[PDB]
């Protein structure tokens, strides 16, 4: 009862190649590749780079494996994967893919009478996601992945996703978990790519992130803010306590210099301006500027008192308007 | 003597085929997992994952390995394991699992007369364990570890904890020992899942995870606490003693800034506020409220002297006793 | 004359099952173990584990690999190491342990005409050590190295030690070089460990560790102690100089602070208090404490200064005696 | 139909030798390199290492796979590669070199009827890149990438760049994507060394990087021309004040003190004086060159205050001239 | 006209056993090793390891490769080394030794009529180089590189060096570049050793290396220098600005801490002082020294001024003269 199954599987490995792709010479190999995403693995933004687990499948038609007997399906394993023919699909922008082989190689092979074929493989890719910091933290990422044939061009193997971009894809609930990324959704394409070599259909899939603001809120943004109005309480002080309003302008412009670079520490290495490297200078400015109105004060606190003082109580009330205006504009301009 | 054994080796590979699951479209394959962890390894709260070894085994029935003869068990090893069919049994959370091939391959394969099969593998998962850091750190965490077979649902391949919880999963005295967590329990459980190639089995076992206190209020909480008590100290100083109240309300508040960005870089870049950053918040205001009041002071400090004088002995009273009468709420609220 | 060893070899692997432990049914199966540590690698506070390389050797009896000829002995290397059975030695405690396999795999294969075996082979052990910080950094640690087979019980395959302890376990004179350990000796033991697979016997050797102290003399200690002596300097100054005074409480406040921060950043996550973390309370107190006087005296300056002069001097003179006074108990409490 | 190629490929390996080169003892054989960059990788300055990923390519001529058959090509996969000799190529200056096997083994092999071969691998290579920090960050790299046989001397077999030099090497549009390097251009060059074991022909590819400023502006450049701006406002500040002014002496020195160690922790450790050293001086010898004035100032305040004042009042003018005037030599010094 | 080497080939491997060495109990075996550093990779000082990339080869005669054809060489590659006896050489002291297989594993074989056999192969080895950071940086360091045969003694097979050191050991021009060492020479040894499974021949190549300075010049020392200059400031202060000579005294005080603190970062951790130790020791007595005077001045200077005059004066020209003084001792003590 079960040497039957034995049987089948010796005669289909009988005169089969798996050197040749199924209709060689006769037809087009069309593939059909569907892929799950069992978790979506943090995205670095020093290296660029992110990491997922998929559970890549394809299914193709091979007129080969045709066989007849009383089960319709021949659910297998990895041991028979190497005995038959399957595609070299790649990705055309992973950095380093892996597998994995405990306890055993997670592979699926199942044939049906017709010749179908499903083959599905585990698999964690390291893709490379480039990024336009111009908007950070208000920016929004597009990581593409890619694959497509290695050795067989267009005119000989085709990928196609198979029914809508749904099903094509899927991502499990728990598995779209990031720190610092929200995922809106995902989107699939197709197109030709021509090279030296021939022309290759390339399968790219999108997915979409929004980084999640309130990290950086906690990290940059509130103690450059605390530390203006720390700045801002100078101007309630005697002039004549230079000492006193002295602390206040050199500890802000130091801890506001500290800021900067302890925040650029994660931010990789661009060479760009950020639009939280504006609103550091920003608050920077106001912080450096009223030691300079200290500095003016004290110069002239001695020839014209009456102008001296009216600067002081109109710097009261001018600079924390500029200041909680200026949020307003920064924060509405990126959060629209 | 010894040539006996070599001989029933021969005879059971002999018509045996390992890519044909026992009793195929016969019955239901049955499986007996029992799991032993030997050591629970760190827990990174940064990447989300922990480090778990273990002594995974499976048990289950084979008709086609029966055999007479006049010892009733043949120990052996991993040479024959790749000679009969195993299950592909795999972790749906599993990161990066990998074996320990030295001295040899830690894999055992053990046959009774009746068919009965027991095999034991040594393997090191870097799982996933998602955690939900709103109360950190009186924080609970229950790290699942999900694993079931890759190629056959749960029509012909089923997973059953074998006896109790108690003897399913077993953990070492001294294998649960981590630095910032307190192993309170383990727990197992089996559920179905419908996925579009089948419906498999899966076996989860969760474990119960309590952080440990005290590493971070020797880190973050006791800093902040003398920082609050340092600058309630300028209370007790003379009003005309501009300079010397001035650092203490610019140094405690720049302290406390930059103990929260370093409390925060071990912890994971969440973008929400945990209950760790509330109490620096709460701790920020008190330092940050001292120097307002100081700057008030000195701005009516000419004007009604009186009203001045009797705010700073109210400040050194009412200060301290709402310092502590919110450690008790923020302490009590969670441990409880 | 070389052809002689061809043809004996040949004989040997005819009938030789690798697959079945020698002397199986007929007696206990006997294993001689002798250890050479090349070189004792890093010990890793953080993740409580140690790298050790070692020269592992394995003596057995086997009396299939009996042979006659002119050489009394056949040395060989790994390619006749597969050929025949080893025991599946591994260890309990490593937690990734890999082999050298360059320039060739490090491994000899001896056999004498009355059939002993010997197998030496050479690993690197990344095992765990926990460690009870309890003494930091005055603690002795123990670091065992358990190793057995995996799938042969105690009635089957039984480890012991060849000779006495020096013979069986020895350390090269350049091997033992730690920065922060000294090798005090090793030591050897064998038990049986009750388990449901079976009966186990573990082979245990115990590293005796004495952390060297003089790094964090000069890292933590000392620093302190001249934080300490720092604030002692303000005694010396003049009541009416409030603002110089100041400078000396809050800046070793906020020194012996980041001290703290700073000297854990190296020491492991554990959640209690160490003999260091101690020293470094008692530092505190006492520059917080030397604050205290002189707030306290600021406030008394001009009510009854007679008092207040008093303390001052007196401040001189107790403050230096209690914290050389506590240093001699701290260091005789732990270095006796 | 498809059984006539299976009678193809059997009869090309009918007696064919792997391991000798086609054309051996009758002529020199000629391989012909063509690359393809996928994707440039980050280029470590600390460890003198650049990643690149590349498609690299080799074509030969082999008389022994002649076949005539109603197809002109032949593609296959890497099962085939092995079957068949092929070129020892290596990179003389790549530290370590892995290639890419999932989902399959990143190769191809196509065939012609006249028995030319073309061969494509895809390879990540770390290789080292030297680099002259003098200029920096005004310097140029260029980073060789030096490949050839490892066992074929010259006389042998010989590496020709086919076509021109844009055709032989191609970078994709985005794969040129450096956060800190401009990929300015690609030249390629051949050359023979003498070795001891033979003369061997070296295949060299040079990629043009000029570094993008900009990062080092907001991380290094702009503090310490901030830090230089804020001493000189203590030259507008009163004599008398020797408090205030101090503050700004000695913080700006300690902050400028900090950068310098702060900025050249990401930059090796070059035991030589780079162009970002000496600005970091020369901002050093303001700061601390102001410091000295005011303490020159308070010494003779008393004896002659005539000169004193004017020091002061000079000192406002030349110093932020000389700076001004400082970086338009340095700047325009490097930038041309 | 090239079946002919296929046949001769073959002809060789016909009774030829790779277990086997030559003249196995006729004679002594005999092996030359010739090594060439491509390039001398980083030294790593906090793993006391060094990384190394060297062409390692062996010669060595073997009679059962004798053929005579009209070729008088067999250049080949990896695919017969593993058909032949090669010697089981290894390196005692390397902690991780692994080589490149990309594109093909870098190895060659080259065989002569008379049986002479070459074979040379790519490694890089993470050796471990024990160093006495005593005289730190001015310490000179010799790191070995040990290496020799696994499983056959002295009186087998025997490595000796061929032709002079010079010839024996090559290093290229490029290769030797450390960013913080320098190559001085190589040296080359033999020696046997005496162990429990026999005597071993040692081949022991030793490499002169010369730290060079300059680094921790701008790194550790310079703001050493600068902030003793800084202290001997507060010399030039009138004694009643008591405010102004604290900063000086506190804030150096400080900054020299947390230099030795972030020194040692990089450094070992190493248990005993060296020589940058002692001079960051010697320049704290002084800015601490500094304060002390400054702290004996206020106290006296009520009673008798006479006296604390004289000593500012005296302090403004002994200090100065006393550090420079410190420095010609120190900078020729060890730079000679
Ligand atoms: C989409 C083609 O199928 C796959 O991609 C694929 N390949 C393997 N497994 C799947 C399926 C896909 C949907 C969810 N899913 C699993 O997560 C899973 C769970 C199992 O239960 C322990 C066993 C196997 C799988
Ligand atoms: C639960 C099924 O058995 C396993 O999971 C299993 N597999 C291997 N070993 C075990 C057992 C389980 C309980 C403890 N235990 C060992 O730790 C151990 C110790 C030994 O002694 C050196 C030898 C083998 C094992
Ligand atoms: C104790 C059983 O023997 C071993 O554990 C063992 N195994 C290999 N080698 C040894 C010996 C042990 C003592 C020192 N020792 C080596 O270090 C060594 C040195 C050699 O010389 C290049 C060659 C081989 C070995
Ligand atoms: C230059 C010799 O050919 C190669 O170096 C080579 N080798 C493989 N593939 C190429 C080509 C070269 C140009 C771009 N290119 C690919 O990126 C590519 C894309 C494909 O489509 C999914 C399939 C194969 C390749
Ligand atoms: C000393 C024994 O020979 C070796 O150690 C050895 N082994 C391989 N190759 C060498 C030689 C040694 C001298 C320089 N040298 C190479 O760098 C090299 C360069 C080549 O050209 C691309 C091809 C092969 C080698
Ligand atoms: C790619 O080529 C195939 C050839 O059949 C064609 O059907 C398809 O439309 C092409 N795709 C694009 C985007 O041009
Ligand atoms: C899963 O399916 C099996 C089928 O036999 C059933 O016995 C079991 O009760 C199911 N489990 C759940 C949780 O529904
Ligand atoms: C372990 O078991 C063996 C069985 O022969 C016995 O000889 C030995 O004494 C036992 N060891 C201990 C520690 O009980
Ligand atoms: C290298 O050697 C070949 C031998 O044919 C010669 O043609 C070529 O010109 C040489 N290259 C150089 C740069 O000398
Ligand atoms: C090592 O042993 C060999 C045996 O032939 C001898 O020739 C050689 O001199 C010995 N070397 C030393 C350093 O003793």
């Amino acid at each position: 009862n079960i040497t039957i199954f034995t049987r089948i599987l010796d005669g289909l490995l009988d005169g089969y190649d798996n050197r040749l792709r199924p209709g060689l010479g006769e037809r087009i190999t069309q593939v059909r590749t569907d892929m799950y995403v069992n978790s979506f693995g943090p995205v670095s933004d020093t290296e660029m780079e992110y990491t997922i687990d998929i559970f890549f499948a394809q299914t193709w038609k091979d007129e080969r494996l045709r066989f007849k007997g009383p089960m319709q399906r021949l659910p297998l394993n990895n041991l028979l994967a190497s005995k038959i023919w399957t595609p070299d699909t790649f990705f055309h922008n992973g950095k380093k893919s892996f597998a994995h082989w405990m306890t055993t190689p997670n592979r699926m092979l199942r044939i049906w009478n017709d010749g179908r074929v499903l083959y599905t493989l585990r698999l964690t890719i390291s893709a490379e996601c480039p990024m336009d910091l111009e908007d950070f933290p208000m920016d929004e990422q597009n990581c593409p992945l890619k694959f497509g044939s290695y050795a067989y061009p267009n005119s000989e193997v085709v990928y196609v996703w198979t029914n809508g971009s749904t099903k094509s894809v899927v991502v499990a609930e728990d598995g779209s978990r990031l720190n610092q990324y929200h995922l809106m959704g995902q989107t699939v394409g197709t197109e030709n790519i021509s090279t030296s070599t021939g022309e290759y259909t390339i399968m790219t899939a999108h997915f979409h992130l929004k980084r999640k603001i309130g990290y950086f809120v906690i990290q940059t943004y509130l103690p450059c803010i605390m530390t203006v109005i720390l700045s801002q309480v100078s101007f309630w002080l005697n002039r004549e306590s230079v000492a006193a309003r002295t602390v206040f302008g050199v500890t802000t412009v130091l801890t506001m210099t500290t800021l900067s670079i302890s925040a650029r520490n994660s931010l990789p290495k661009v060479a760009y301006a950020t639009a939280m490297d504006w609103f550091i200078a920003v608050c920077y400015a106001f912080v450096f500027s009223a030691l300079l109105e200290f500095a003016f004060v004290n110069y002239i606190t001695k020839s014209q008192p009456a102008r001296a003082a009216k600067i002081d109580k109109m710097s009261r009330i001018v600079f924390p308007i500029l200041f909680g205006t200026f949020n307003l504009v920064y924060w509405a301009t990126y959060l629209n």
